[PDB]
């Protein structure tokens, strides 16, 4: 995957996922950037879910598939972010034990991802 086509892969996501929740663009835009910052509403935290579940590195839920998503980062991100990734993902890993309710295993997991990444991190 090269940057092009990771960059086309984040907008082509969220047109897959976005639509299918009540979500403020502003906290898209953020999440785009790696802020995760604020507290999200129960919808923004089912839409980091259904990004996960097109990545198919979660399951409904929403416990984290570590080994999928290693197996996946030559599809998922360009190879200059690959390092960064692996080290994200083996950080988090085990985040979504720690919460009870599916979309906030999720949504938990992406923002341990984004405190544990460097400034190429972004979100769909
Ligand atoms: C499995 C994805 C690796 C995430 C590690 C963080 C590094 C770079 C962030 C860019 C990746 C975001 C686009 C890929 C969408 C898959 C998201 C899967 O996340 C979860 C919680 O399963």
């Amino acid at each position: 995957m090269t940057m092009e086509q990771f960059l086309t892969s984040l907008d082509m996501i969220r047109s897959g996922c976005a639509p299918k929740f009540k979500l403020k663009t502003e906290d898209l835009d953020r999440l785009r950037v790696g802020d995760f910052n604020f507290p999200p509403s129960q919808d923004l935290m089912c839409y980091t879910k259904c990004v996960s579940l097109m990545a198919g590195t979660v399951n409904k839920k929403g416990e984290f598939n570590a080994p999928k998503a290693l197996a996946q980062l030559p599809h998922l991100v360009p190879p200059e972010m690959m390092e960064m990734s692996r080290k994200s993902v083996e950080a988090c890993r085990d985040t979504h034990k720690q919460f009870k309710e599916s979309c906030e295993r999720v949504y938990q997991t992406a923002k341990c991802f984004s405190e544990n990444a460097d400034g190429q991190f972004m979100w769909p």
